[PDB]
DNA sequence: CGTTGAATGACAGCCGCG
DNA sequence: GCGGCTGTCATTCA
């Protein structure tokens, strides 16, 4: 096995790295790394190094890393560019590992932990740790063991031990139902005093120091707390042992509302799962508690329990510890799904960066590019600060609010990355500017062709067409690698079919699973001997067939992740290759594109229908366009279709056969018009929607920009068994919308699209009749609870106090007396409910923690003094109205038509 | 925290009005 | 009271 790195850090004049060596042994070494940078020199000084612009550069080998930056700042003082990799860790890595890293996740120690802390006087502050740490569950991927630490005596109680026999038992028997999978992997350890404990823990830590440190919210609590507790009880020098280099930094993160701090453990990679999840889950959630996120993906959350956590240790210390074990285990199961940890490992190494830098697009690319340009003896531009200037972005069409019966949408492929390639945009391929006519002039093709020599963007930029720029080259490489890997994947899929049938009726022989390369299919070299193989060979082989199957997935996805982040980085000032003009070129170019094709798609449906400038493209947002199909369905006659699937295939046919080509023809003219280095604008039919043939349903409708709904039957070719609702923007997607409502509205919409007004009306009349019977939380609202401070003058409403916050403060006004109440921290979400004026809370609204019941204390007061009328009205009716007006329908019989004017 | 630019829509507060 | 703006606070397409 080729050796790889685990972690790396720079402390003073040296590099501290942890890594696996040629023999799977984790070592750690200090290195007096001598960096190198560069400055522009005289061409007559024949060198082998050149910046991306072409100018010759001379290497500056430094004595140590201080001189490096001491020079970098000294160069900044003289006014001359200092080129090269300043993040010496990055360089160090490229240098120390110059080849493709192949790692063995099995040698990388990945710890996952959680701690419990009994506190009567409110939520325990991590930067204070005023209370004792009374439990710790710390799982380790190496040993595949859960190491538990139970405190038996604290100012808050003295308890028996935790019984694993009981923990295994069933709920109805008195157990905690800790899962059989982990029951043999637990390792209990009780202690007499906190000190006895922490000290053992701190000690167990060194015995098995983590490389990748994860767990839920462990970076803003578990770690900060444990660090500070130990510090307070033993002092900073004891706490710092928490770092394998005994170096820690109290990095202060001044949020956009207030502040809180996190501890930096040099020599460790903190990948807090909540954040890992938040970036790669791709889906907003009304709550990010491990509880909500666990039910959401495995059908079960954390252990349930009677009474408040505040007293769970005393009253039932048994559950309390099982609970702490189950929590560390939910995360482990979620990851068993998402693979986010693995993804990270993969990603980070492909780019040769500190694993946790994965959370950063700017840093991953900077790295990827650097290693590339390095391989070919080129030096990277020096980064430079630039005023943060806002530039234009995507083009969103103002949709005419209406219902649209048949819609067909096509989407441009990787628009932004693609544009960079076709126009060849890069800091060093800028050939120059050109007089610029209005954007519409270039959309109707009535504008003087920009340049007859260079590649062009509608914002006045011109790029060379001979040279292939650094940026586009790099995307194209990624773009290829992906198709490449997703090529080794589509392969294992065929061998998972050839081997699947080899188990329908296996033979009997003393054979071993043949050695092939599932990345590349079978021919005769091994496709032949697929019958004499025993029944034992056939099954162990298919275990080694799909093991790779996923291998591709991981790469193709990390590749897709990069493809998609690139623009963002390019648009970010802290980026090395950032450029305002290039940013605007990209953006402005797609503006032209999307609307140019709009013109083309509009002129082609007008011919094939002999119509008078009918506006076929009803809406388009960024890289896609929705087409009204009505006029097409009528050329054939809506009554000449055997059923639904009939007219769909019709459209699908028309799409591919006639339209796609009309488009490629178009985009090709445009590529010529701008004189780009390469035609890469490719659109694909995406969705096909309309109501169920024969029904009174309307099929779809638009409220306005970013707000519409469709009854789709076929997405990119995959036909559905039952129509599927694609709802965007509407409150049914609004995480802050009640649930009894995020439901109805949804039904309402569906009844609207496949049934029709008659339906909608009946439902509504019901959901309005039986409204007074819903579970308070079901009909409650949501939102982020920020700046709670800025508006609570004496605990009362001040100036411009939002509806949710001024509700939170009617809440404080209710829980001021019982500290066993759950005060709401700033940053998190909070449910809300109106109040039938003339009540206790002497106000308007009362809020509280999202995903949490409302305290018994004040729970049964609300549940009698809450306004339905005003609640129904504002969270269901108000928005429905907005819905049905656009679709031009009525949620309730006998209306006055005139009501739609002015 | 981490990586853009367009766009809704729930509310709080003035302003202009015999 | 009530319709426009302008302006925070929240969320979300692509």
């Amino acid at each position: 096995m080729k050796e790889f790195y685990l972690t790396v850090e720079q402390i003073g004049d040296s590099i501290f790295e942890r890594y696996i060596d040629s023999n799977g042994r984790e070592r750690t070494r200090e290195v007096e790394y001598k960096p190198s940078l560069f400055a522009h020199c005289p061409e007559s000084q024949a060198t082998k190094y050149f910046d991306i612009y072409g100018k010759p550069c001379t290497r500056k080998l430094f004595a140590n890393m201080r001189d490096a930056s001491q020079w970098i700042k000294r160069m900044e003082d003289i006014g001359l560019e200092a080129l090269g990799m300043d993040d010496f860790k990055l360089a160090y890595l490229s240098d120390t590992y110059n080849y493709e890293i192949k790692y063995d996740h099995t040698k990388i120690r990945v710890a996952n932990f959680d701690i419990e802390v009994t506190s009567p006087d409110g939520f325990p502050e991590p930067s204070q740790a005023k209370h004792p740490i009374d439990a710790i569950t710390h799982y380790d991927s190496i040993d595949d063991r859960f190491y538990v630490f139970d405190l038996l005596n604290s100012p808050y109680g003295n308890v028996e031990e935790w019984s694993i026999e009981i923990a295994a038992k069933l709920q109805e028997q008195g157990g905690d139902e800790v899962p059989s999978e982990i029951i043999d992997k637990i390792i209990y350890m009780p202690f007499d005093n906190e000190k006895e404990l922490l000290m053992e823990y701190l000690n167990f830590w060194q015995q098995k120091t983590p490389v990748i440190l994860t767990g839920w919210n462990v970076e803003s609590f578990a770690i900060p707390y444990v660090y500070n507790r130990i510090k307070n009880i033993f002092g900073e020098s004891t706490a710092k042992r928490l770092s394998p280099h005994r170096k820690t930094r109290v990095k202060v993160i001044e949020n956009m509302y207030g502040s809180r701090e996190i501890i930096t453990l040099f020599g460790i990679s903190v990948l807090d799962y909540i954040d890992l999840y938040k970036k790669f889950s791709f889906t907003n959630q009304p709550s990010y508690s491990l509880d909500y996120i666990s039910e959401f993906e495995l059908n079960v959350g954390k252990l349930k329990y009677d009474g408040p956590i505040s007293k769970l240790r005393e009253s039932n210390h048994q559950r309390y510890i099982s609970y702490n074990i189950i929590a560390v285990y939910r995360v482990l199961q979620i990851d068993a799904k998402r693979q986010f940890i693995n993804l990270s490992l993969d990603m980070g190494y492909y780019a040769k960066i500190q694993i946790q830098s994965v959370f950063s697009p700017i840093k991953t690319w900077d790295a990827i590019i650097f290693n590339s340009l390095k391989e070919q003896n080129k030096v990277i531009p020096q980064g430079r600060s630039h005023p943060v200037q806002p530039y234009p972005g995507a083009f969103v069409k103002e949709p005419i609010p209406n219902r649209y019966k048949y819609v067909m949408s096509f989407d441009l492929t990787s628009l932004y990355p693609s544009i960079i390639r076709q126009v060849n945009i890069s800091p060093e391929t800028i050939a120059g500017t050109f007089k610029v006519a209005p954007l519409h002039d270039y959309i109707n093709a009535v504008a003087e062709r920009p340049s007859d020599v260079y590649s062009c963007s509608p914002n006045g930029m011109m790029y060379y067409k001979d040279r292939d720029g650094v940026v586009p080259t790099e995307i194209t490489k990624v773009f290829n690698q992906r198709k490449e890997h997703k090529g080794y994947m589509l392969a294992a899929q065929r061998n998972g079919e050839i081997i699947k049938e080899a188990l329908h009726n296996p033979n009997l022989s003393v054979d071993e699973p043949l050695d092939v390369d599932y990345r590349f299919d079978f021919s005769d070299e091994i496709k032949e001997k697929i019958k004499k193989l025993s029944a034992k060979s056939l099954n162990e082989m298919l275990f080694r067939a799909q093991r790779t199957e996923v291998a591709g997935m991981t790469a193709q996805i990390n590749r897709k992740l990069l493809i998609n982040s690139l623009y963002g980085a390019l648009g970010n000032v802290w980026f090395r290759y950032y450029d305002l003009r290039n940013a605007t070129a990209i953006t402005t170019f797609g503006q032209m594109a999307l609307q140019w094709i709009e013109r083309k798609v509009n002129e082609y449906l007008n011919e094939v229908c002999g119509t008078e400038g009918e506006a076929f493209v009803l809406y388009g947002d960024t890289d896609s366009i929705y087409v009204s199909a009505d006029k097409i369905i009528d050329k054939v006659g809506e009554s000449k279709f055997r059923d639904t699937n009939h007219w769909v295939d019709f459209l699908d046919k028309f799409a591919r056969e006639r339209m796609e080509p009309a488009i490629d023809r178009g985009f090709r003219e445009m590529c010529e018009y701008m004189n780009n280095k390469q035609h890469l604008m490719f659109m694909d039919r995406e969705a096909i929607a309309g109501p169920p043939l024969g029904s009174k349903g309307i099929g779809g409708f638009w409220t306005g920009k970013k707000r519409y709904a469709l009854n789709v039957w076929d997405m990119e070719g995959t036909r559905y068994a039952e129509p599927k609702l694609k709802i965007m923007g509407l409150e049914t997607q609004k995480s802050s919308t009640p649930k009894a409502v995020q439901k109805a509205l949804k039904e309402c919409i569906r009844r609207m699209l496949q049934e029709g007004e008659e339906s909608l009306q009946e439902y509504f009349k019901e959901f309005e009749k039986e409204f007074r019977q819903l579970n308070y939380i079901s009909i409650a609202s949501v939102s982020s609870a920020n700046n709670i401070a800025k508006y609570d003058v004496g605990g009362f409403p001040g100036p411009k106090c939002p509806f949710h916050i001024r509700g939170i403060l009617t809440y404080n006004r209710a829980i001021k007396g019982n500290i066993d109440a759950p005060q709401v921290v700033e940053g998190e979400k909070v449910y809300v409910l109106p109040l039938r004026e003339g009540n206790p809370f002497g106000d308007k609204c009362i809020a509280w923690p999202s995903g949490t019941e409302i305290t018994d204390l004040i729970k049964d007061d609300v549940l009698h003094w809450m306004d339905y009328t005003v609640l129904l009205e504002k969270t269901f009716i108000k928005p429905l109205e907005g819905f049905t007006s656009a679709a031009k329908l009525d949620y309730e019989k006998k209306a006055s038509l005139f009501d739609m004017f002015d």
